[PDB]
DNA sequence: AAAAAGACTGAAAAAT
DNA sequence: AAAAATCAAAGTCTTTTT
């Protein structure tokens, strides 16, 4: 269970569109043209995002113009038929113009507008669980747009659609105020399930997946779960050991699998590499993590610059962010590697017999709640304990110790760092929390903030 | 088993 | 005063369906 009580006001749709002005026109093949309103607001789309890479990328352009086609009259599916003659410059000169004007706009404008925004957030970006009122992270639906799949995405450019009360599913507790839909609509479905954290939520029409409307970072909710979550990391700390001699045992198995998750194991704990879930082939854009990778990403030197055992990595991780490494590993890793890649193509896995559930099932058996994203926190938190240990000048002068904080914070993210480590440093050393936590991240930290002392150790 | 369904960081805008 | 400086896709992991 994740609540008793929760009463929220719904989210906060997408502004209706606004046709363009008279004066701002479209042109095919130098023609003018004047877009039905549903072409037309997808043009815009397009128009605002010529001063953008994405528009020069083909699957891009070729994405959005068939989606564009779809929404087109019969007429204009017959005129408009190339891309390469449609003229979206004055649309776009509209645009950057009107987002000069809101540069250029007065206090007392730009002072209006706060307020409103203001009077939306204290309306909208709260609601009640339980006993207290609870900020929400994202209250707003997100409007329709042309999809920006990052890396190779073969969907980017796509038409995400505007979404309606009626694709909005509403949860909230038995007893409490339904939050009545817009005037003349209905919600999709509306809920009461304790059992999950999320107000709203709708499925998203460019891969299916289901969006929700959660909560800050700040909240109980959220903050419990971060608070869980490095426990579970100061509890691998301690069967580190035991596991890191377990798998390193199995690295001489008579069973290729054992040794394919062990070697896997080895990697994320070394290197820190993600997990690598499989990602459907042909419908997102190829990025992998350790029990994903091929053949084609692993590269094996028996010496290389003066280094003996040389594994060299290179591939697309998450968010195709390229990953090169030159890793020198030890002798039966190696070897075991030479004999993942026996016989193989590139195009194959390098850990053939293995995936996240298996190595995932596995850590659980060897400690409940450990998973591979746990050796990332550990790793992290720990290291930052131990290089501020080693890096603080015990005589130093409040703005270098926070050097020695980023320094120490060299060679480790709000994410993968127990704060409470952070709490502690400062408070050992008078250094004032606001020095390095700034009001949000105290906000957000405040648990770890009141919890732990001048004598904490992760 | 494994797929499918479900539930939880980058980069752009805003804050002399 | 003005200008220059400092939200949502993509993963992981769990649960359900097949």
């Amino acid at each position: 269970i994740k609540w008793k009580f929760l009463e929220h006001k719904g989210p906060v749709f997408a502004p209706p569109y606004e046709p363009l002005p008279e004066n701002v026109k479209f042109y095919y093949d130098g023609k003018v043209m004047k877009l039905s309103p549903k072409a037309e607001e997808v043009a815009t789309f397009f128009a605002k995002m010529l001063d953008h890479e994405y528009t020069t990328k083909e699957i891009f352009r070729k994405n959005f113009f068939k989606d564009w086609r779809k929404e087109m009259t019969n007429e204009e599916k017959n005129i408009i038929t190339n891309l390469s003659k449609c003229d979206f410059t004055q649309m776009s000169q509209y645009f950057k113009a009107q987002t000069e004007a809101r540069k250029q706009m007065s206090k007392e404008e730009k002072l209006k507008i706060k307020e409103e925004n203001e009077k939306l957030l204290k309306e909208y970006g709260f609601c009640i669980m339980d006993n207290h009122k609870e900020r929400i992270a994202n209250f707003k639906i997100e409007p329709p747009g042309l999809f920006r799949g990052r890396g190779n995405h073969p969907k980017m450019g796509m038409l995400k659609r505007r979404i309606m009360p009626e694709d909005i599913i509403i949860n909230c507790s038995k007893d409490a105020k339904v939050p009545s839909p817009p005037p003349g609509h209905k919600w999709k479905e509306v809920r009461h399930d304790n059992k999950v954290t999320w107000l709203v939520s709708w499925t998203e029409n460019i891969q299916g997946s289901i969006k929700y409307i959660m909560l800050n970072p700040s909240s109980r909710i959220k903050g419990e779960k971060d608070w869980q979550k490095y426990e579970t990391a100061r509890r691998l700390k301690k069967c580190v050991d035991k596991i890191r001699n377990q798998y390193r045992e199995d690295w001489k198995s008579k069973e290729m699998k054992v040794r394919q998750r062990a070697v896997a194991l080895y990697f994320i704990d070394k290197l820190a590499l993600r997990a690598g879930n499989e990602k459907e082939e042909g419908e997102t854009a190829d990025t992998v993590g350790c029990c994903s990778l091929r053949v084609e990403h692993i590269n094996l030197h028996p010496e290389l610059d003066g280094q003996e055992y040389v594994v060299e990595f290179d591939f697309l991780g998450k968010d195709s962010i390229r990953y090169y490494n030159k890793v020198p590993v030890e002798k039966r890793v190696f070897k075991n590697l030479q004999l993942f890649m026996e016989n193989k193509q590139p195009e194959d896995d390098l850990f053939d017999r293995l995936n996240t559930g298996i190595l995932n099932k596995h850590l659980q058996d060897l400690m409940e709640g450990l998973t591979a994203k746990v050796f990332r926190t550990y790793n992290a938190s720990i290291t930052l304990q131990q290089q501020l240990k080693e890096l603080t000048a015990p005589d130093e002068n409040i703005p270098a110790k926070i050097l020695s904080y980023n320094r120490a914070n060299r060679a480790v993210k709000l994410n993968y760092l127990d704060p409470r480590i952070t709490v502690a440093w400062c408070k050992k050393w008078g250094v004032p929390i606001e020095k390095i936590y700034n009001k949000t991240q105290r906000e957000k930290f405040a648990w770890a903030i009141d919890m732990a002392d001048e004598d904490y150790e992760f």
